[PDB]
C-alpha cells in the first residue's frame, strides 16, 4: 500500500472510465500526457489519495485541458481550459509524427522540389521535428511540426545516409495543412549507404571474442517488495516511472545503524535539450526538448537479456497510457542489477603487518529510449560507500546533412558529400534534496590559493572557502574547474559526532553549457542550460526547468520565473537543478552508427557519516 | 627474441656478475636503481643489445656512479661519477628507511621529547620521509631523511591514529647522525584507535552480499606470447615493468585491416608528487615524489585472486634487483583481464525496422603499490572502439596530525583531536606519441562561441578552432574547461579517406594543478605540475619530468630545462606530458581507512579510422 507504487493497468483504465463518465474523453479527444502525482508534503493523512494529472488534446481544434483525477475516490478534481498561445502547446502525439510525411507526399510544392532532384516520392522519408518559436507569426496558437527529408533506397536502408539538403517544410498537424515549403537549392544526395548490418560494409565478423559469464548463483543481494521498493546494502528507495521524465527515484535513504536517514526525496532528469549549431536556414531552428516535447518515457525500449542488460537482471515493466486512455505495458523497460566495481579500500601496513582489501559494488537502475535517430541511456548508480551517480549514454545515428563544397565551420564531414552538423545534448537533473530531513542549505566550495609570506613562509599552504547560498537571487551558479569548485548540500540542524553539519558534495564534470547567443530563441526557452547550478525553494507546481508546456512556448518559463521569487533557501526545503551536457563535434568514427559517449555527475558524502560507512563489508 | 621482453632473473644475475668482475660492486656498494634501457630509435640493427642502466650507492660516503652495462656482450659501457650536490641524490634505499627509527631511539633530544609527553620509546614508530630542499645549508651533498612520530599501542595497532604533533627530526642516513630535533610544543596524542579489523569498531559484518561470479569458460580473448606481448581485439602492445615507473606500455598499435598502425610508442606515469598544504613548521617541508624518490615499482603488491583482481586473470610476475644485485620476483605483481563495459552502440530504427545492439569490453592492465600509509592503483584500459584510458585509484590511510584547538584552515578533523592535513596527489603521464608513425603534431582545440548577426541571424551557431603548437616555447598549455579545451595529436602526413590528417584527442579531467606558491621550493622541483600539458621533441635522455635524480635536487631540472631548447615539434617525433591530480580535503568518511577516489585521462580516435572500427563486432 505504498503511495509511491507504480501505476497499474487498472488505475489507468479507471482514469479512462472516470474521464469518459465525466464527458471529458469523447471520440475527438486524445491523452497527450498522463502520470501519477507525488503525495503532498506531510503524508500523515492516513490512506493515500492516488491522483493523476492528465493533458487532454482535442483533434477538432477545441482548447485542450489540464485535468486532475483521483482514482481512490473516482472523481475529477479539477479541469482547466488551456490558452496554448500564451502558455505553450501540449507534447507531441505519436499519431502526429506519421502525419507529416503523408501530407507532404501530396503537396505540389514538395512534389516539385523532389522532381527537380529526380527523387521518387515513395522513397523519401520525412523526419518530423518539433517546431520551436521563431519569426513566423501565423504559427502562434497552432500545432506545428517541421520536416526534413531523407532518401531510403529500399525498405531496409538507413535513410540517415541520404539527407536531402536545401529543403524543409512546415506542417499544421491539426488542420492537416502544409504551411510552407522552403527550397534554398539542390545539393547532391550522398550515395554511400550507411547499413551497419550489411556484410559488405562490416566485413567478416570477428571470431576472437570469448564469452564473459556474469552470474549470481545465490541470486542478487537486493530485494524488491511492493512491486518497486528496493533495499540493497543499506540503501532504500522506490523506483518510479513517468511517461515524461522516465525513471524517477523516490525516498533515497541510507540505513545508518538503527535509523533510516534520508538523502534525496526525488531525483529525475527533468528536461533535455539538443540544440544544433548550423546557421543554415534549413536547420537553424533545429532544437528539441526530448523530455518536455516528446516525452522520453513513452519511447523506452524493451531491454533484452544478454544484449542490453548482462548479468542477473531484475526487470520492471512500467505501465503508461496510450492516446485513448488504454494501458500499455513497456515490457522489460527498466533493468536493475548489481555489478562489481573493483577495489573499495586497500592498505598493506608495514608496522601492523595487517593486509586489508575489500571489493566495491554498485546497484544499477537503467532504461533506454529512442527518438528518431537518437538513442539515450539513463543510468543511476548507488555505491557501497554512499556515492550516488548518474550517467547519460548517447548513441544512435548522427543527424546528417550535405557537406558543402569548400567546407563548413559548423558541420563535419563523415563520408564523401555527407556532413553532420555540430550540436549539444544537455540534461537537467532535478534533485529534491532531503539531507537528514528537509532543512537543507547549499554552499559553494572553492579551492583557495595562498601567497608566500608570514604564517606560510615556505609557500606551501592552501585552503578552501564555502559560501552559503541564502536566497534564490544568488543561487544561479557557474562552474569553475580551475578552482575545483563544488557544491555541498548540508543540514545545519543535523550534526555528525564532530559537531559539524552533515552534508553531501556534488561533483560536476564542468563541460561547456549552452553555447547559443544569449539573445537567441533557444537561450530564452532553454534558459536553465545557460548555468551549471540552480537552487530553488520547493513548491509542488515547480516540476520542470522549462515549464509544464514546452512545445512551442516563447521562453522564460520555468527556472528564471521560479528564481525571481527570491525565496529563502538557507535551511529550507530546497531543490537542486544541475545542468550538464555533451558538446558533440561528430567524428568519422561516429559513422555509420556511433559508439557510446557519456556525461553525468555524482554526489559523495561529506561529513554525513561518523566514519567510513563500509567498515562492515566482509572479505569474501 | 623481442627487445621489449621483461628482464629475466638471469639478466639481473649477469648484470651483477659483470659489475662484480669490473670492480664496481664490492661489499660497500648498493644498487639504488636498475632497469633495462629502451632500444634506440631505428631498431634496424639486427640482434638486440640488451643494455641496463644502474645507479650505484656507496655506503661509506664515496661518490655514487651511473653505470650502463650490456648483458648481450657482458661489458660495462660507461661509468660516470656523480656530483650529488649539483645534480641530486640517488633514490631512497629500502634499508635506509629502517634506520631513522633506530638512531632516534638512542638520541637524547628525541628521548627527552618523548619523556615530556610520557611516551614509551618502544611504542613510537617513525615514518621516514624524503627530505626535499629548503634552507638548511648543512644538508647539501648529504643523504637525509626526515621523521615524524606515531604511537603504536600494541604490535597490531594502527599507528596513524596516534600522531605525535609538534615533533620532527632530521637524520643523516649515511653517517648515521641525528642532525636536528625540533620540538615546537606538546599536543595531546589522539586516543581513539583506528583499527578497521577490530569487531568493536566494525560491528558485525554484513551477511547481505551475495557472490558475483565472473568466469570465462573458454578462457580470455587476449593472448600472451613471448612472456609479455599482448594481442586483444585488434590491439597489440608489450607490457614492460620498470622499478621506478612501474608498468610501462610499449608499441601500442591497432590492426586496421591488413596493416598494423602505431598509436603510442611508450606510455608511463613518469612522476608523482604529493605536496602538503599545512603551513606548520612540523610538516611544511612534507613533499614526496613517490616515483622519482622512492621508486613505486619496487613496492608493488602481490595481487590476490578474488580480492585484488576478480575474473579470469592472467598474471605477470616482474623481476627486479635488490640492493646487492640479486634478482627478486614480485609474484602476481601485474593483473590483466578483460571486463564487460556495457553498451557499445545501439539504435532502434523505425524506418528500417532494424534493431541493433552491441556490447563493449575493455582490456585491463593494473598493479598496486604501497608507500607508508598510501596505496595507489595504476590502471590502463583499452577499449573496443580505439579508446585508451588511464585511471589512478588512491586509497590507504590518510596522513594524520593533531587537530588544533580552535580549528585550522589547512587540516580537517576526522576524530576527536585527530586531524588530516590538506594535500594533493599529482601524476605526470609521459606519452611518447607515434600516431601512424613518428611525424606528429599537437593542436589545441577550443569551442568557439559566435555572436548573433549576419550569417547567424538566429544566434544558434557555434564552432571550434585548432591552434598548432609549432615550437616547444609555445607548448606549455593550461586547461580551460569552460571552452571545452582538448588537444589533438595528429600525423600531417597520414590522411584518412576524407583526406584529413589522422588523429587522437586527449580528454583531461581539468582538475586543479599544483596549488603551492609559484616561488616555493616545491613549485621549483615539481615544475611540471604547474601546467596541464607539455610537448617536447623526443630525446633519449629526457625520460622524467623532474630529471634523473629527484631526491634532494634544488629544482628546475627536467621539463622546464627540456622546453628551453625551443625545438621544432610540428611534424616531428614528439612526447606529450600530461599533469593530472586529485586535491584531497580529507573527509570523516576517509577515516579510519579511505574508500578509493580516482583521477585520470583518456585518448579517443579523431579521424584516425575511415569509419567506426567496431562494425565487425558480433551480437552474442
Ligand atoms: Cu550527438
Ligand atoms: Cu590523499
Ligand atoms: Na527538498
Ligand atoms: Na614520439
Amino acid at each position: 500500500a505504498s503511495p509511491f507504487r507504480l501505476a497499474s493497468a487498472g488505475e489507468i483504465s479507471e482514469v479512462q472510465g472516470i474521464l469518459r463518465t465525466a464527458g471529458l474523453l469523447g471520440p475527438e479527444k486524445r491523452i497527450a500526457y498522463l502520470g501519477v502525482l507525488d503525495p503532498a508534503r506531510g503524508a500523515g493523512s492516513e490512506a493515500e489519495d492516488r491522483r493523476f494529472r492528465v493533458f487532454i488534446h482535442d483533434v477538432s481544434g477545441a482548447r485542450p485541458q489540464e485535468v486532475t483525477v483521483s482514482v481512490t475516490n473516482g472523481t475529477v478534481i479539477s479541469a482547466v481550459e488551456l490558452d496554448t498561445a500564451a502558455t505553450g502547446e501540449l507534447p507531441v502525439l505519436e499519431e502526429e509524427f506519421e502525419v507529416v510525411e503523408q501530407l507532404l507526399a501530396t503537396d505540389e510544392r514538395w512534389l516539385k522540389a523532389l522532381a527537380a532532384r529526380n527523387l521518387d516520392v515513395s522513397k523519401v522519408r520525412v523526419a518530423p521535428l518539433s517546431a520551436g518559436v521563431f519569426e513566423y507569426a501565423e504559427e502562434r496558437g497552432r500545432r506545428i511540426l517541421r520536416g526534413l527529408a531523407f532518401v531510403q533506397d529500399f525498405p531496409e536502408d538507413s535513410a540517415w545516409a541520404h539527407p536531402v539538403d536545401g529543403l524543409v517544410a512546415y506542417v499544421d498537424v491539426v488542420s492537416k495543412e502544409v504551411t510552407r515549403v522552403i527550397d534554398t537549392g539542390v545539393f547532391p544526395v550522398p550515395a554511400e549507404h550507411g547499413n551497419y548490418t550489411d556484410p559488405e560494409l562490416t566485413g567478416p565478423l570477428r571470431t576472437t571474442q570469448k564469452p564473459i559469464s556474469i552470474t549470481q548463483p545465490e541470486g542478487p543481494s537486493f530485494t524488491v517488495t511492493g512491486g518497486n521498493h528496493i533495499e540493497w546494502e543499506k540503501w532504500s528507495l522506490d523506483v518510479g516511472f513517468d511517461v515524461r521524465e522516465g525513471v524517477v527515484l523516490h525516498n533515497i535513504a541510507f540505513r545508518d545503524g538503527d535509523r533510516l536517514r534520508p538523502i534525496i526525496n526525488r531525483a529525475s532528469i527533468a528536461e533535455m535539450v539538443v540544440p544544433y549549431g548550423d546557421p543554415s536556414p534549413i536547420r537553424s531552428w533545429q532544437n528539441y526538448f526530448d523530455t518536455g516535447e516528446y516525452l522520453v518515457g513513452q519511447y523506452a525500449n524493451s531491454l533484452e537479456l544478454g544484449c542490453d542488460c548482462l548479468g542477473d537482471i531484475t526487470y520492471l515493466s512500467p505501465v503508461i497510457s496510450d492516446a485513448f486512455g488504454n494501458p500499455r505495458e513497456i515490457r522489460n523497460g527498466i533493468c536493475m542489477h548489481e555489478e562489481d566495481w573493483g577495489i573499495l579500500a586497500k592498505h598493506s601496513d608495514l608496522w601492523s603487518g595487517i593486509n586489508y582489501t575489500r571489493r566495491n559494488r554498485r546497484m544499477v537502475i537503467s532504461f533506454f529510449t529512442t527518438i528518431g535517430n537518437y538513442d539515450y541511456g539513463f543510468y543511476w548508480y548507488l555505491y557501497l560507500d554512499g556515492t550516488i551517480e548518474f550517467e547519460a549514454k548517447a548513441t544512435g545515428v548522427v543527424f546528417t546533412s550535405a557537406f558543402p563544397e569548400g567546407g563548413s565551420d559548423n558541420i563535419s564531414q563523415l563520408a564523401p558529400g555527407l556532413g553532420a552538423p555540430f550540436h549539444q545534448h544537455i540534461f537537467s537533473a532535478r534533485l529534491d534534496m532531503a539531507i537528514d530531513g528537509f532543512t537543507n542549505r547549499v554552499e559553494e566550495e572553492d579551492v583557495v590559493r595562498q601567497t608566500m609570506g608570514p604564517g606560510n613562509e615556505r609557500g606551501n599552504a592552501f585552503s578552501r572557502k564555502r559560501t552559503v547560498l541564502t536566497r534564490e537571487s544568488e543561487a544561479v551558479r557557474e562552474a569553475d574547474a580551475r578552482t575545483g569548485r563544488t557544491w555541498i548540500i548540508s543540514n545545519p540542524e543535523s550534526k555528525n559526532r564532530l559537531n559539524e553539519p552533515v552534508g553531501y558534495k556534488l561533483h560536476a564534470h564542468n563541460q561547456p553549457t549552452l553555447l547559443a547567443d544569449p539573445g537567441s530563441s533557444i537561450a530564452r526557452r532553454a534558459a536553465f542550460a545557460t548555468k551549471d547550478l540552480w537552487v530553488t525553494r520547493y513548491a509542488d507546481d515547480e516540476r520542470y526547468p522549462t515549464g509544464d508546456f514546452v512545445n512551442q512556448h516563447s521562453g522564460g518559463a520555468g527556472l528564471p520565473s521560479y528564481i525571481a521569487q527570491d525565496r529563502d533557501i538557507d535551511g529550507q526545503d530546497i531543490v537542486v537543478w544541475h545542468t550538464f551536457g555533451l558538446t558533440h563535434f561528430p567524428r568519422v568514427e561516429d559513422w555509420p552508427i556511433m559508439p557510446v559517449d557519456t556525461v553525468g555527475f555524482k554526489l559523495r558524502p561529506e561529513g554525513f557519516f561518523d566514519r567510513s560507512p563500509v567498515l562492515d563489508v566482509p572479505a569474501n
